[PDB]
């Protein structure tokens, strides 16, 4: 559902850049069958960034088609002009989807107020249950726990993937908002602390390899048992940083060629195949999980 | 010109959120009468951001005839997936504009090789003349020097919007380019000193107010009178802090307005109206410029 | 001892700018009557900055002399020359101190193996226990997880202050050392945050004024008792933020002068008088704190 | 002169951490016969840190002597403490050194205000000109142009040692001080900049085994000569750079030895030995400027 492991899985793609299906079924089996909770499809390690709204869809319609009700899937539908959000999720009414991930939007910069009217706007023009998406190292801008507050009083605005690694947030959005309300780390390095402060789960990088680890060790951070949540992810934490080596999702799509998760670990312009140097130091991760 | 004072121009909007024709019209005039040296259409200030394609199009094909051969026009072309900076590019191909502004990809924060292969990619399909635009605070990325050298090797990239405010930069990308290279300034508050170290000018959001001025301080510097240049510098100077009081472009829209150069300050969420407390700064820094 | 809440006690002043032995004796009455778990003399909130050796000696002997064995006294020792660490740790051989709380060399900014030297030769050169400090936005230097590690291998280096509010650092050090090594928070507003991860205690400037409240809280944080502490932290917190509105011990010494608990506010130079500004503030914080 | 190359002059020890006389005496004439403009003595680069008051005053008084009135000499007299600030400026009156550099209050932090007091209460008691320090990465504070400004309207404070790299403080500053204020760089990699912008010199560290091509280099600046000046200033920018490659003055000392300039490059802790891998990079960096 909204908490434990959720992965925001690769968009696995052939040489000529077009969604593998072969790969993702796989992908998708290997999820329901190790425990994760959720799949985010089409997020940023999903390459939003470079799928036409089109294909955007069709990935969404083709995981879903895949799960076959066996796993939730939820909708990345970000954008950076609200119209367009609202536009995109239009698109997945009725999909089966369970929810939406919605970045704040990159580049622009809104004011706070800007952030309030954006969310509430596409929250307005849907069912479906939104997530809020806060990364400013990607989008240049950072939605601040008062606004969180403010838009948790909407009715299907249900949660936040806070994307920082400031863990200071977790308990100034906690206090503004209703006990309800999802506390999701996107920040693998620092999730499990982001869990032991009050955190429900994790949008996962990470999971997309060490999907079972992932789910054990988030299921112990839910039932207070930390000490025994982090041996594993002691064992984890090389991948957690490694996965960023260089830029995601360039690693974790070689992490999943290597383990045979998927055919190829094609990426679409501006991101560029792995560093030999990178190969090296994603692969000793690898070991260091027990996953080679 | 690639040199002296580049407006980066608003697209007024009807209260619809529509280009507002009449208003372009009379801000391109000005500029004609001003005497800045060209006009970027739908960059950030033009808010890029909240126009698709076509919109985004139309409003440059508008601009270029509304110029009427009086002044050059230069495309923003920006785009974050390389195959849709290529396809946006494509659209002005044997248009009359005179070059292209192309952004770092923003929030998928590419490698410096990344960054290579997209702008080459771009360049080799058009025959229009590329400005490389490194901004940051917007994208999540940082364009090196180094990156720069390799790519003003290519034959159409030739020249760079250095936004950054980091005035090192100026030296560092020049000894590692060719004479003809173009450096220009994205930064209104540090231009004048980008143009001392050696810059040949600005894209300017100031210059939608002050395009006189602008082009008069400009002049001042390539001729190296930069005493006198400084006495016009500081006259702005509170225009080029303020009209970043609330997020670009929301108080240059409002300014153009307060000084009848458009018809309506309207802009597309998720930017929202200038607040009152930012009137009244952006209002004060007109005063000190001797414009109101 | 070396958990729990620890005053990180301010110096009364008179207006000479010299020691008032009738306020601190009343602050060490305050804080034996408070549950305060001890006391570090001449820290940062000690003005240590501007007492020279000797004063700084005096204060920590009649601070020590006051105490009359009812509660613990930590020596701030800290100095950015090794030798001058060292020097100043023998003054307080015998005296009847606890330990040490020893900061990261400021401005000179050693690499990570000469912080492991330093702090090595002065735990060698006395059998007091020493407390290592980490406050790199005072002293422009960043004392690593990794080589805390090393240093906690030294018999008489017992624990850290670590003041970067940086909440990742608590299970990276935890990890890296034994379970008897001590983690303290030297940052209030995080502090609560700080001990839910693991950490033990907090160092602080708020238990100047709120003395019952951080001993409450600390007590409940090291029962498990989160939600309990989190409401005595809420209360607490515009404190936690607002003492820190001008240059500490700015704020707290005008606050203890406020609630009557030392006669004058006086400091030395370059600190200088609260602004009423700052009085507005930091009065109000006393109030939501219930302590005005 | 206050204009020019400013040596920021390394204090040569001998094996027991010393002041090395024969070395010292090297260094001066050196710079005599090389043409720097003038010598600070005991700054950072001089280990002002590791040296109690009587050491440092007895460097500064023997370099003095060893100057012979060949080459003006300015005493570094910071101190975080204003009182200690005076006493240690006392030293030096009627000492016939040129002036003082003196530096921000480093770890307590003062308000723009009390760095005002501060250093006004000190030109106050000295008939030596003073030049300002701002080195915010070193001292956790930051000397704003305005106070920079507010401070040269006392008659005795003539300048500035700005070590920001922060190049938009030449023309701010500027705009708020008289035509005879003297800005001087306190950043060698971009201390050409900062000249082209308006600045009248550096206090230099690459001085210290380059004070020929430094004086050179300044001469042309000066005179306005900064293509020139610049074929220079790429000749030296390895030194610029890697001179940092571990603390200063670590590099700089083994620099120093390497060229036979002084005895030994014996330095205080926390200071410790240049590592083997920072002897290749640093003699590399002297290669390329043609030293070696
Ligand atoms: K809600
Ligand atoms: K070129
Ligand atoms: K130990
Ligand atoms: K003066």
């Amino acid at each position: 559902m909204f908490t434990g492991s959720i992965v925001a899985i690769v968009t696995p793609m052939d040489e000529k850049g077009n969604v593998c299906r072969a790969s993702l079924k796989k992908l998708i089996d290997y999820h329901v069958a190790s425990g994760t909770s959720a799949i985010v499809s089409v997020g940023t390690t999903g390459e939003s960034a470079t799928l036409n709204h089109d294909e955007h869809a069709d990935v969404v319609m083709m995981t879903l088609d895949l799960a076959d009700g066996r796993i939730p899937v939820i909708a990345g539908t970000g954008a950076n002009a609200t119209a367009e959000a609202i536009s995109l999720t239009q698109r997945f009414n009725d999909s089966g989807i369970v929810g939406c991930l919605t970045v704040t939007p990159y580049y622009n910069r809104p004011s706070q107020e800007g952030l309030y009217q954006h969310f509430k706007a596409i929250a307005e023009h849907t069912d479906l249950p939104q997530i809020l998406y806060n990364v400013p190292s990607r989008t240049g801008c950072d939605l601040l726990p008062e606004t969180v507050g403010r838009l948790a009083k909407v009715k299907n605005i249900i949660g936040i993937k806070e994307a920082t690694g400031n863990l200071t947030r977790v308990n100034q959005i906690k206090e503004l908002v209703s006990d309800d309300f999802v506390l999701l780390s996107g920040d693998d390095a620092s999730a499990l602390d982001f869990m032991q402060l009050g955190g429900h789960g994790v949008i996962s990088v990470t999971a997309n390899v060490a999907a079972r680890d992932m789910a054990q060790m988030c299921k112990l951070a839910a039932e207070g048992h930390f000490a025994e949540a982090r041996v594993i992810n002691q064992r984890l934490m090389p991948l957690h940083n490694k996965l960023f080596v260089e830029p995601n999702p360039i690693p974790v799509k070689w992490a999943c060629k290597e383990l045979g998760l998927v055919a190829t670990d094609t990426l679409r312009l501006p991101m560029t195949p792995i560093t030999d140097s990178g190969r090296e130091t994603v692969r000793a991760a690898l070991k260091h999980a027990g996953l080679l």
